[PDB]
């Protein structure tokens, strides 16, 4: 009973992309007794690994705090969302690659670095920033002499 | 690349039991080459996706805010408020029917024009006014010239 | 008590300046002890007509009611505010001018489409299109229509 | 001119109570030649202008818009709360000096760079970046050559 309008246990699929670089998979399904068609996604059970924040702190896993960080670097950047969600889902897929329980904050960090160099060059510098809490105006031109190399 | 361990793209699958009272798709997958098990789990997704603004800040989907803009085009209109509820709720459910996480605000905008047009013609000329920012009253003219070869066929 | 920054009750003038052709009064005002400078309009408390809706009910003029069906039709219009507030203000102007007990909605009506013409030849299709409530997207080509050709 | 019935330029006064809590000064004026007695309200123009941003739209001055991107450009930065409202109510004070009924959005953000420099200078380059939208690290370097010299 796959059909959340009408009730209706039979549901036909119409498509099935790939999407998070194989991490889940989106169908496009139709109820055959009404006109009404909608999307599924399917994911692994398997948990992102907790987060081992600055102050030694464990924190669940946030894909938000992720995004959210890297969007305030991205402020005025022409990069698309649809390459932000694809680094996401890069550093997603390293940081469970590890095979451990719990990453460092650290570790996340410059996960985003690595992929903020390659989308943009002046965001990359804007993250480091704050990442890297900068406490003189010459870190930025120490950051740039590190990213002309 | 459905495996988690290996990462190997393809994953078999084992079996299929409906659970949760039917709401979702409960599988067994296993990887060909790290021969390892896990469990899958399809489930429809049925909230509002975010709103990404013209300021391109992420804000939550809220339909009053959605419904406002077309109560104040069709102002004055023939139109019940039960054909406005159900010009709603089938943007709503094109809006689901992406499967996104959001939707920019300009998708939402032009879902509500091909409503507003079956709607009521005069309070579609009205939100196309303000909602493509008319700078000249000949943009005006130009909507409804674009209008009428439609009418014509 | 005037000082709004530190709440000390004497508060110094230092300048009176007409603004408004008469209608206000602007000062400077410096407190003793923040010693801290702001302006204050002395403005006039008039009666305004009683306004005649579309139905004939009669309701008490609102200045509200007035400035957001104008600000409705100017969405997204480059028209600064001060022209608005001087809009505005020339419309009661010409309501008090009557000298009635109350006017009819369609006069202010009228009056502010006068304005908006001025302002925003956009905006003021806008208010045309709800305030003669066109029934056809032809309704449209009339109005300006009527304004290209008879300015 | 003060008289809005017969429009007599001077206009004697009779009396001048208080709003409450000294808030705004009622006055009863009366004309010379009509002899017309009105009220009178002189009130605090505390409201602050209207914005005119970038695309000439007019928005209503929101306190947090400006404190939000003071924030993000202050990120980590050891500038107190009680420095930050400070620049804050020195800003809104400037732009209430104009006497304008709209400032634009290019003054707000220069008033905040004018306090951004003097508060933090790693914070003033984080917030040039955005504001002044850098689009090369070149740009970096060129804001802090010019601060440099001074
Ligand atoms: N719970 C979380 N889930 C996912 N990403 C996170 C989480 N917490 C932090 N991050 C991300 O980790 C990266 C580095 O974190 P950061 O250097 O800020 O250290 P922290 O110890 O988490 O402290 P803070 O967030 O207060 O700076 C950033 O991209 C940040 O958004
Ligand atoms: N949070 C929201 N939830 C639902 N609909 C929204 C939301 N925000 C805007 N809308 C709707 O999206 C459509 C188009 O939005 P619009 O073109 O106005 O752009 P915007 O970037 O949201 O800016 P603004 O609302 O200031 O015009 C309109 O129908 C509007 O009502
Ligand atoms: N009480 C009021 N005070 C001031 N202006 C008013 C008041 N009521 C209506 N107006 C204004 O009068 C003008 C014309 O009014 P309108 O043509 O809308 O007629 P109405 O009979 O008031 O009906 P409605 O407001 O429902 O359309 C508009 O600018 C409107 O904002
Ligand atoms: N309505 C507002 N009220 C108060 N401050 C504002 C408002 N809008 C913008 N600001 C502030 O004005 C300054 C400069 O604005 P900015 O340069 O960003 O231009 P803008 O035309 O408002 O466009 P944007 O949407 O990109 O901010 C910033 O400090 C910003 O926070
Ligand atoms: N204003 C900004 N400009 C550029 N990059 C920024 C800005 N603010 C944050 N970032 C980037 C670099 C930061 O290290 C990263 C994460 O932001 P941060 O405030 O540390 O919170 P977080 O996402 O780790 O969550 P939390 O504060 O809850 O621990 O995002
Ligand atoms: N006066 C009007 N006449 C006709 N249509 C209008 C009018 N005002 C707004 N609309 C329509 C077109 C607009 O693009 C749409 C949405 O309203 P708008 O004021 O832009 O805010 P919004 O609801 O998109 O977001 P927000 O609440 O963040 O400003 O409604
Ligand atoms: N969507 C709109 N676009 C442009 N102008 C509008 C819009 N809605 C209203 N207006 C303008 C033209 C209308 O004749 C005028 C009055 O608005 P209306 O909604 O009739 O209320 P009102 O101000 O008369 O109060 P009320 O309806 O309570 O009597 O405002
Ligand atoms: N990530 C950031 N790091 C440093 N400064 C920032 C950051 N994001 C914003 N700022 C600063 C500089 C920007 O010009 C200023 C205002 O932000 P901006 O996105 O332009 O919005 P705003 O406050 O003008 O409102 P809006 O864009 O909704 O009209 O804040
Ligand atoms: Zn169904
Ligand atoms: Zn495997
Ligand atoms: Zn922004
Ligand atoms: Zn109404
Ligand atoms: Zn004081
Ligand atoms: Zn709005
Ligand atoms: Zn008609
Ligand atoms: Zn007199
Ligand atoms: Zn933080």
């Amino acid at each position: 009973m796959h059909c959340p309008f009408c009730f209706a246990v039979d549901t036909k699929v119409i498509d099935s992309r790939l999407v998070g670089e194989g991490s889940s998979v989106r169908r496009r399904r139709q109820c055959l007794v009404c006109n009404e068609r909608f999307t599924t996604f399917e994911v692994a059970e398997l948990v992102m690994p907790r987060v081992v924040k600055s102050n030694d702190v464990r924190e669940p896993f946030n894909e938000e705090k992720l995004r959210s960080g890297m969007l305030r670097a991205l402020e005025k950047r022409p990069v698309s969302s649809d390459d932000v969600e694809m680094a996401i889902n890069h550093i997603k897929s390293q940081l469970r690659a590890t095979g451990e329980r719990e990453v460092p904050s650290k570790m996340i960090g410059n996960l985003v670095m690595e992929q903020l160099k390659k989308l943009d060059k002046v965001a990359y510098i804007r993250f480091a920033s704050v990442y890297r809490s900068f406490e003189d105006i010459k870190d930025f031109g120490e950051e740039i002499a590190r990213l002309e190399d």
